[PDB]
């Protein structure tokens, strides 16, 4: 099997100019299935304020970020398909894509791809650990038809 049930939550004042739910679905299929097959993730797009708040109260960082990853812990001895949530700030994503001169769409995809990896247990604090994650990101991204966000 291969199935990623997506719960897309648009929680911005506007909600216009965001990726189509099918796009998120597409990006999600290129990252998760190959690790869980049967799974489901929630992804809510928010505004700087909420992001700022979530980031400060859960990561202890006074500022908004592009992607907050909240991986679901599975209680010892339990079958669970729920992977966690991705909180993506549209303001940050749009600003970054502009500063890095990347296609807004390609950056969004990167956000859910990177985020999804964090949901699956990947991290990038340790050089070796990061090397493995970026390798995967690059791979997934090329397979989606976007340029490799790395190699700069
Ligand atoms: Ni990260």
């Amino acid at each position: 099997m291969s199935q990623v049930i997506l719960d897309l939550q648009l929680a911005c004042e506007d909600n216009s100019g965001l990726p189509e739910e099918s796009q998120f679905q597409t990006w999600l299929n290129a990252v998760i299935p190959q690790f869980q097959e049967e799974s489901e993730v929630t992804i809510r797009v928010v505004d700087t304020a909420e992001s700022h708040s979530l980031n400060l109260t859960y990561r202890g960082k006074d500022k908004p970020t592009n992607v907050l990853s909240f991986p679901f812990e599975v209680p010892p001895g339990m079958e669970m398909s729920l992977l966690g949530d991705l909180v993506i700030c549209r303001q940050v994503v749009e600003k970054e894509a502009q500063e890095q001169g990347k296609p807004l769409e390609a950056h969004w995809a990167h956000m859910v791809v990177h985020g999804s990896l964090h949901l699956l247990g990947y991290d990038h604090i340790e050089d070796d650990e990061a090397e493995e994650m970026e390798a995967l990101e690059t791979e997934i991204m090329l397979a989606l038809g976007y340029e490799d966000p790395y190699i700069a």
